[PDB]
């Protein structure tokens, strides 16, 4: 597709069989999804947040599907106030900003 | 032009005789800049970021060129980790998000 800005660019994005909305964010390194379980063995990550670090939880090759497009990358699980798709998987689906 | 995003999708912005650096970012709602003084009216806000709320000034009606493109609109002044172009802006300038 092509993803206008007029709104936030929010899709439906699927994984562990779990329907969610998540928003696409070229200024994010990384993935990172509200909390939630996931399986498989997972590493503790801080990441630079606002007043300080964020604690999350990692879990590395994890399948998921955005908008359709399949990935299978880095999925960072925390207290995040909003789901947000980074760079490590906009890449995987060849998303590209063109202006 | 086309930007991927393998690297962070940063590119020169100029403010009135200020030519810094900004990350092209389609979570960012509006444009927040690194520290600088703007002409005119000033109001406080407070805006969400992973880990809590940064305090910023909104101005109103500010030009910024980037990459060659004139943009007008308002630009948040405070502590922000990056100086980050929002939706606001890159609406202005015509870019979408293409996969
Ligand atoms: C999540 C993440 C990583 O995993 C790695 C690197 C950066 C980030 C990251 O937080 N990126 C942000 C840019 S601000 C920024 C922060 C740190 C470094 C560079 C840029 C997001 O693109 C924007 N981010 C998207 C989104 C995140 C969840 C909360 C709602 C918005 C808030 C918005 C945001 O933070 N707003 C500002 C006021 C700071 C502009």
């Amino acid at each position: 597709p092509q993803i206008t800005l007029w709104k936030r660019p929010i899709v439906t994005i699927r994984i562990g069989g779990q329907l969610k909305e998540a928003l696409l964010d070229t200024g994010a390194d990384d993935t990172v999804l509200e909390e939630m379980n996931l399986p498989g063995k997972w590493k503790p990550k801080m990441i630079v947040g606002i007043g300080g670090f964020v604690k999350v939880r990692q879990y590395d090759q994890i399948p998921i599907e955005i908008c359709g497009h399949k990935a299978i990358g880095t999925v960072l699980v925390g207290p995040t106030p909003a789901n947000i798709i980074g760079r490590n998987l906009l890449t995987q689906i060849g998303c590209t900003l063109n202006f």
